């Protein structure tokens, strides 16, 4: 991890935004040299609260610096802390999952789409390890480093902040209601079974090539639906095998719900022998896999791990 001036970092373009913060693409150039390293750059939203104490890079290194050893979730590679607090990683090159699957529809097989659910099992289960919980998994949050390599993004925020998401009204008061856990949107409550509710709306998703979970319906009337029992439906590719493990997430008793040990072994499983346990129809050409870097000059750096 670097401690980064604000000289070395250039926003180039707007990609998104998540909890707290926008994400930018931008240009790392370390100081000194004339090397150019794509990252990319999530930037926090002021504080808008009154009572809000006005005022370290310390205390956000100490932070951030967790959960720095699986290949299957992103790291930090620097700070920048100035008027405002930027936090800055690889640019992970093939954007996130759920445009992935959302451009290649019927294209996809039942092996990519299995290899990535228990890769992002594996993700899930290495922060639980670090007794980190995300808060906000989804397939927008998972991003492709290589067509057999995605990783968790965007974690560690809240407790950082010391902040529920929803008194952060630079937030604008929105929260991943159709992703959260019952006891999370009733009593703001998360823990490493609520992410395991969030990781089968996850593979919901995918599974789906990238629905909205309860398309049509209000994020108001989301917890009376999960109250009264009713569940998001079986994706068409999907056998009741698979659908009983998302089921399984979504109980309302966080207790009786998949560990991410468990869910890694049943995807490894599942992901050896791929159509017994996903089909893709005829009613859903080889993928593509769409670059944020195509418009990058071929000097620069690929990845930043290639940096000395
Ligand atoms: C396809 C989806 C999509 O277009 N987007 C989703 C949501 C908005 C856009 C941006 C895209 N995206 N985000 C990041 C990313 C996310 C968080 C982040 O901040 C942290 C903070 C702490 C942290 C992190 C990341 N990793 C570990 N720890 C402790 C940053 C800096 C960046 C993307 C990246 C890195 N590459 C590509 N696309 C990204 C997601
Ligand atoms: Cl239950």
């Amino acid at each position: 991890m670097r401690i980064l001036k604000e000289t070395e970092l250039r926003k180039v373009k707007v990609l998104g935004s998540g909890a707290f913060g926008t994400v930018y693409k931008g240009i790392w150039i370390p100081d000194g040299e004339n090397v150019k390293i794509p990252v990319a750059i999530k930037v926090l939203r002021e504080n808008t609260s009154p009572k809000a104490n006005k005022e370290d890079e310390a205390y956000v290194m100490a932070y951030v610096m967790a959960g720095v050893g699986s290949p299957y979730v992103s790291r930090l590679l620097g700070i920048c802390l100035t008027s405002t607090v930027q936090l800055v990683t690889q640019l992970m090159p093939y954007g996130c999952l759920l445009d992935h699957v959302r451009e290649n529809r019927g294209r996809l097989g039942s092996q990519d789409l299995l290899n990535w659910c228990m890769q992002i099992a594996k993700g899930m289960s290495y922060l639980e390890d670090v007794r980190l919980v995300h808060r906000d998994l989804a397939a927008r949050n998972v991003l492709v480093k290589s067509p057999n390599h995605v990783k968790i993004t965007d974690f560690g925020l809240a407790r950082l902040l010391d902040i529920d998401e929803t008194e952060y009204h630079a937030d604008g008061g929105k929260v991943p209601i159709k992703w959260m856990a019952l006891e999370s949107i009733l009593r703001r409550r998360f823990t490493h079974q609520s992410d395991v509710w969030s990781y089968g709306v996850t593979v919901w998703e995918l599974m789906t090539f990238g629905a909205k979970p309860y398309d049509g319906i209000p994020a108001r009337e989301i917890p009376d639906l999960l109250e009264k029992g009713e569940r998001l439906p079986q994706p068409p590719i999907c056998t009741i095998d698979v659908y009983m493990i998302m089921v399984k997430c979504w109980m309302i008793d966080s207790e009786c719900r998949p560990r991410f040990r468990e869910l890694v072994s049943e995807f490894s499983r599942m992901a050896r022998d791929p159509q017994r346990f996903v089909v893709i129809q005829n009613e859903d050409d080889s993928t593509f896999y769409r670059s944020l870097l195509e418009d990058d000059d071929m000097g620069d750096l690929v990845d930043a791990e290639e940096y000395l």
